[PDB]
């Protein structure tokens, strides 16, 4: 006779969690264990619209991408202020926000 072993394959996951999170919540950071970096500010100004055009998101995701690059993570949006009229700035959507870090571990 001759015996059957066995042995159970693992396979690695493959994980691709998002850094840096809109959170136009105060009470969330309040309750929540979090690092306070500074806040950031992502603006789009157009001064003409030759230019890519200065949506919320936009200047949102400039703010996100500001706020990662300053090793946040979350970024309480205080004010998506979009202001006109401005000479040499046609348009600017400035979009403000603290840049935070969550310390959850």
């Amino acid at each position: 006779m001759a015996p059957q072993p066995k042995a159970e394959p693992a396979k690695p996951k493959a994980p691709r969690a998002t850094p840096v999170r809109i959170y136009t919540n105060a009470e969330e950071l309040v309750g929540k264990p979090f690092r306070d970096l500074g806040e950031v500010s992502g603006d789009s100004c157009q001064a003409s619209n030759q230019d890519s055009p200065p949506s919320i998101p936009t200047a949102r995701k400039r703010m996100q991408i500001n706020a990662s690059k300053m090793k946040a993570n979350a970024v309480l949006l205080h004010s998506c202020e979009v202001t006109s009229g401005t000479p040499g700035c046609y348009r600017q959507a400035v979009c403000i926000g603290s840049a935070l870090n969550i310390t959850a571990k």
